[PDB]
């Protein structure tokens, strides 16, 4: 069988999206990028990325903390929950605004 | 506003999928990979990748050709149409089985 019916590529040939029933979509164009180092660089620190690596390495990631997003108009507090997925080898980061 | 509600990461912190209304999904886990060099290496040749680079470089990609997929049970012929997207800077590869 054919894996894809239509594949969307950038000018370098890298896959953006595809149709196969099955669709790959990435409206923010972040899939494959590193969350800590590329997409949300404020998280690239021992207080966030550090806790992620610890939980991955221990095999038991389940940590919750508050996080400040500095802005031009003052910091915004969010609640972060990082947790290993219940099925398979992957991890979820949940972000919710506090109050 | 918050860009993501839930982000799925691999053990290295690379983004697999996300929820934001907006969802990023990649069931084949190929977004961000190179179509010609990683995902479909048989296309990494002047007869396919070469035509893609030509059309991207010329600014007018619109080429159609037949392509053979060797298998353990004999080759399968497909029809390939590569075309620049009508809106924005991206390119579509369409693959259809011949007859």
């Amino acid at each position: 069988g054919l894996a894809f019916g239509a594949i969307q590529l950038d000018g370098d040939g890298n896959i953006l999206q595809y149709n196969a029933d099955i669709t790959g979509r990435d409206p923010k164009q972040v899939i494959g990028k590193n969350f800590f180092k590329d997409v949300a660089p404020g998280t690239d620190s021992p207080e966030f990325y550090g806790k992620f690596k610890e939980g991955v390495a221990s095999g038991n990631l389940n940590t919750m903390f508050e996080w400040m997003i500095p802005t031009s108009r003052g910091p915004t507090k969010v609640k972060v929950h990082m947790k290993k997925a219940l099925s398979g080898d992957s991890y979820w980061v949940f972000v919710k605004r506090v109050k």
